[PDB]
Parts: structure tokens; C-alpha cells; sequence
């Protein structure tokens, strides 16, 4: 499933809804602590819409019970990320990954 480690905390009231925008900044790892992917180095916003299966599934599960403005490391075992394939290039076969996620606006 998916652990969440708060490093800062949203005002705990306001959570992304079905029909809403997310947008958030974000950084994956591996567990041995390399990057596959990052909103953060282009420095910009990204958004996905929740219930769009646009993201995957550990991500937007997570990203669902965050609220405004929190901050937490998101931990994603395979079966909600890319399980036993992997995805080519980086993100091996079984790879739990690890998400820095700060939950920015609902729009």
C-alpha cells in the first residue's frame, strides 16, 4: 500500500476531491535514494486529476489523503507503482518507491 511520513503539515481539513485539479511538487526515488523523476528541477507546478488514472495508482492514493499545503514522503510498493516489470529505464522490477510530495493548491 502506500506509508505517509509528514515533514510539514496541511491544515488537515482540506483534501483532494473527485473532479478537482491537484497540483503539487514532487521528487521519486528509489529506496537506494536515486531520482527517476521530479517536478522540482524544471522548477514549476505539475498537476494531474484525480480518478483520471493519470498517475500511478500509489501516487494518487497518497496524494488523496494528504490536505492543503502538507508536505510527506510517500512510501509505494510495487503493486501500486510498476510492480514486477518495472518500466524502462530507471525503476527496476519490485521497486518500492519513495515520493517527496508537497500538496500545493486543489484547483
Amino acid at each position: 500500500g502506500v506509508e505517509i511520513e509528514t515533514i510539514s503539515p496541511g491544515d488537515g481539513r482540506t483534501f483532494p476531491k473527485k473532479g478537482q485539479t491537484v497540483v503539487v511538487h514532487y521528487t521519486g526515488m528509489l529506496q537506494n535514494g536515486k531520482k527517476f523523476d521530479s517536478s522540482r528541477d524544471r522548477n514549476k507546478p505539475f498537476k494531474f486529476r484525480i480518478g483520471k488514472q493519470e498517475v500511478i495508482k500509489g501516487f494518487e492514493e497518497g496524494a488523496a489523503q494528504m490536505s492543503l499545503g502538507q508536505r510527506a514522503k510517500l512510501t509505494i510498493t510495487p503493486d501500486v507503482a510498476y510492480g514486477a516489470t518495472g518500466h524502462p529505464g530507471v525503476i527496476p522490477p519490485n521497486a518500492t518507491l519513495i515520493f517527496d510530495v508537497e500538496l500545493l493548491n486543489l484547483e
